[PDB]
């Protein structure tokens, strides 16, 4: 119903966005201490998903386009607790590059994090345009963690995602950790390297249903790993489980499927002129010798 047309920031081209990529990537390298030396990679990915995950396919409300996370209603969404750190991270980036829209910056931060953490290339398109504060979606559009596969499946229909896209997207839970103070879930062992480990862990660990100090159930393993009830639902549902096994046994296929679904997620709600530039594929720092 609402239409949002991609409008390229004036006169900008690939090299401009590569420059923004690189500033994000260098800071990512710089600020290595954050969250017990996990770095900001994971929270930037989470931020990019939460700013896109407000989308509603039925009326094209929410979505990354409007960059509405900058307004207090959305930034104070309880579902977004902890994400202020990612916002604070990108603040000097925005100040150095004031011409990039908020939506483009938030989504590009997510792409950059994934690639720098050795995940797949994620094609990325520019052209999100900031929209006014009253276009900010209401709280409560992001998913709950204490639910089952049916919830997860239904939830993601609203973002136009199918079983394979959901299971692939969840693979980002290889990254970073939960924070009791943020979500009511107790962090387990944490990584900042993007791999298909989330699926391996699901299938190979000895999971026990435990209560954490916030009185929420989560699945914990002797090895110090953890899963959310919605994570675990991927192996409880037989359709989800088949895909989990696939990604666990095929790193390349996971990367390819993640790349597509993550780009899709970041682009939901946006109309790209026939006219628009092709998606950009940014080189990593290591590819550039930086
Ligand atoms: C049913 C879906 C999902 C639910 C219930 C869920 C729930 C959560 C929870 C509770 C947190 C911890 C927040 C805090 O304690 O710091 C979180 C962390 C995170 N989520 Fe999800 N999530 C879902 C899907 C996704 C998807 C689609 C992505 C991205 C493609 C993703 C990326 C992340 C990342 C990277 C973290 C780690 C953040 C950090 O370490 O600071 N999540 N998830
Ligand atoms: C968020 C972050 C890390 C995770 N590891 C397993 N499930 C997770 C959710």
């Amino acid at each position: 119903t609402l239409v949002h047309v991609a409008s390229v920031e004036k006169g900008r081209s690939y090299e401009d966005f590569q420059k923004v990529y690189n500033a994000i990537a260098l800071k990512l390298r710089e600020d290595d201490e954050y969250d017990n030396y996990i770095g900001y990679g994971p929270v930037l990915v989470r931020l990019a998903w939460h700013i896109s995950g407000t989308w509603d396919k039925h009326d094209n409300t929410g979505g990354s386009y409007g960059g509405t996370y900058r307004f207090k209603k959305e930034f104070n969404d309880p579902s977004n607790a902890g994400l202020q750190n990612g916002f604070k991270f990108l603040e000097p980036i925005h100040k150095e590059f004031p011409w990039i829209s908020s939506g483009d910056l938030f989504s590009l931060g997510g792409v950059t994090a994934v690639q720098e953490m050795q995940g797949p290339k994620i094609p990325w398109r520019c052209g999100r345009v900031d929209t006014p504060e009253d276009t900010t979606p209401d709280n409560g559009r992001l998913p709950d963690a204490d639910k089952d596969a049916g919830y997860v499946r239904t939830f993601f229909q609203r973002l136009n995602m199918n079983d394979r896209e959901v299971v692939a997207l969840m693979g980002a839970h290889a990254l970073g950790k939960t924070h009791l103070k943020n979500s009511g879930y107790e962090g387990g062992g944490a990584n900042n390297v993007f791999t298909n480990e989330f699926y391996l862990n699901l299938l190979n660990e000895d999971w026990k249903l435990e209560k954490n100090d916030a009185n929420n159930e989560q699945w914990d393993s002797k090895s110090g790993y953890m899963m959310l009830p919605t994570d675990y639902s991927l192996i409880q549902d037989p359709k989800y489980l088949s895909i989990v096994k696939e990604y666990a046994n095929d790193q390349d296929k996971f990367f390819k499927d993640f790349s597509k679904a993550f780009e899709k997620l970041l682009e939901n709600g946006i109309t790209f002129p026939k006219d628009a530039p092709s998606p950009f594929i940014f080189k990593t720092l290591e590819e550039q010798g930086l």
